[PDB]
C-alpha cells in the first residue's frame, strides 16, 4: 500500500509498560513525552522506547495505537540510538 507518511494526525492510545493507558496522537506525541508526563525522573531513567514491541525513538512520535515500553539500557546494538543534541 501507500507508505504511511504524515497523513492527518489522529488521537491514538498508548498503553504504559505497567498496564496503565494514556492518550496520544499520531505524529504528535512521542514516548519521551508520555514518560516525561510522569513524575520528573522516569523519562530521565530511559533509553529506547518500544512501540508495539519494536524499537522506537524517543524523539520519534508514535504512529498509532501501540504499546510503550521504556528500556533500562541498550543491549547489543549500535548506530541506532539518540544523538547528542545542541546544548548538552
Amino acid at each position: 500500500g501507500s507508505s504511511g507518511s504524515s497523513g492527518d494526525s489522529k488521537p491514538i492510545k498508548v498503553t504504559l509498560p505497567d498496564g496503565k493507558q494514556v492518550d496520544a496522537e499520531s505524529w504528535k506525541t512521542t514516548p519521551y513525552q508520555i514518560a516525561c508526563g510522569i513524575s520528573q525522573g522516569l523519562a530521565d531513567n530511559t533509553v529506547i522506547a518500544k512501540v508495539n514491541n519494536v524499537v522506537w525513538d524517543l524523539d520519534r512520535p508514535l504512529e498509532e495505537d501501540c504499546t510503550l515500553e521504556l528500556l533500562k539500557f541498550e543491549d547489543e546494538e549500535a548506530q541506532a540510538v539518540y544523538s547528542g543534541p545542541s546544548s548538552g
